[PDB]
């Protein structure tokens, strides 16, 4: 949304684990603020795709995601763990082009990169949905992933949690859902 980016900054407030190690998908530093801008960034380029650009910045979408992969590499670096291993699994579900790819910037590789920036912005579109047209399909698909994640993060407003091991699990569901919603060959237009 035109304020979802702002929503993340509030999240940054909530300190939490001093190391704030990628756990609450939050943050607690100056450099982190710069990273927050990136999550917001993914939605604007993509919106043009909604129908069929062919005269905007279609190329920008692939390169933009490439820079993001660098941030993703740190997650894999982790000293092995659960969700991290499963997180890689999203790549198998997410990728598609294989026995029929279009020689370019490895479109499919780029897509895997794309999921990590979102989430709170993904949360931002949903707020828009309640006060905008109708489409329970996204909500129903989104709802199971959304309810667990939204409740845990809300706690941050007052103060995050020690480092609830359960909380990390919520992050994966939101990420899996976003790719499917974008695929929806409908909506995402609205603006004439």
């Amino acid at each position: 949304q035109l304020m979802a980016f702002a929503l993340g900054i509030l999240s940054v407030f909530s300190p939490a684990v001093l190391p704030v190690v990628p756990l609450i998908f939050a943050g607690s530093r100056g450099r982190a603020l710069d990273a927050f801008l990136i999550v917001a960034g993914l939605t604007i380029s993509m919106l043009i795709l909604g129908y069929t650009a062919s005269l905007f910045f279609g190329f920008f979408r692939v390169v933009a995601m490439l820079f993001l992969l660098i941030f993703a590499l740190i997650l894999l670096s982790d000293e092995l763990d659960e969700k991290v291993s499963i997180f890689a699994s999203r790549m198998t579900s997410g990728l598609s082009w294989k026995i029929q790819t279009l020689p370019s910037f490895f479109f499919g590789m780029l897509l895997a990169f794309l999921w990590l920036p979102a989430i709170l912005p993904f949360a931002g579109i949903a707020i828009s949905q309640t006060l905008l047209s109708e489409n329970p399909l996204v909500m129903l698909s989104y709802g199971l992933g959304m309810a667990v994640t939204i409740a845990a993060v809300f706690k941050m407003g007052e103060k995050f949690v020690k480092a609830n091991f359960q909380l990390i699990r919520k992050v994966t569901g939101a990420i899996v859902l976003l790719y499917l919603a974008y695929f929806a060959l409908t909506e995402v237009l609205l603006l004439e």
